[PDB]
């Protein structure tokens, strides 16, 4: 789909079994979800953002299905206010900014 | 343009009479610059990222040209780790999400 910028671009995503919603982030390397519960084995790693740093769980060659398209990849999770895909997942649905 | 995000969508702009490069953050409710001279009035204001919030100052009908494209509009200035081109502008240059 062709997505308009006026709100924000909110998906509906499914990964570790459970629903989300997260934002198409284009200015996020990487995706960042909230707590949540993932089966996995995962790494400690920081990322930093607008305000400085938070610290993250890595879980990678996680499963998600953004807008019913799927991708593997990296997943951050940790205490982000909002759920965000970013481009390294993002690559991997084919999304493009145009203007 | 179409722009895929391989890597990160850095664009040229100028605003205040200097040329800066933003990144187009769908993310990003609103554009928030690095530290600049900028002419004019403003007003104090928070914004909150992943990392927690910073204060910015916050100037209303600032003329910026983004990509060769113009816009006016709102632009926030303060300790972001990078400059930041929200969905406020974006609109305003027909910038779209598609995939
Ligand atoms: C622009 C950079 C700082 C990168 N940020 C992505 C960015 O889109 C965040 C993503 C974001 C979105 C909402 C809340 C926190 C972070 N947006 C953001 O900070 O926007 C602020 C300016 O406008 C306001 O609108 C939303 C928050 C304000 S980030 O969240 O910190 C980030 C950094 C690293 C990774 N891997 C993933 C995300």
């Amino acid at each position: 789909p062709q997505i308009t910028l006026w709100q924000r671009p909110l998906v509906t995503i499914k990964i570790g079994g459970q629903l989300k919603e997260a934002l198409l982030d284009t200015g996020a390397d990487d995706t960042v979800l909230e707590e949540m519960s993932l089966p996995g084995r995962w790494k400690p790693k920081m990322i930093g953002g607008i305000g400085g740093f938070i610290k993250v769980r890595q879980y990678d060659q996680i499963l998600i299905e953004i807008c019913g398209h799927k991708a593997i990849g990296t997943v951050l999770v940790g205490p982000t206010p909002v759920n965000i895909i970013g481009r390294n997942l993002l690559t991997q649905i084919g999304c493009t900014l145009n203007f």
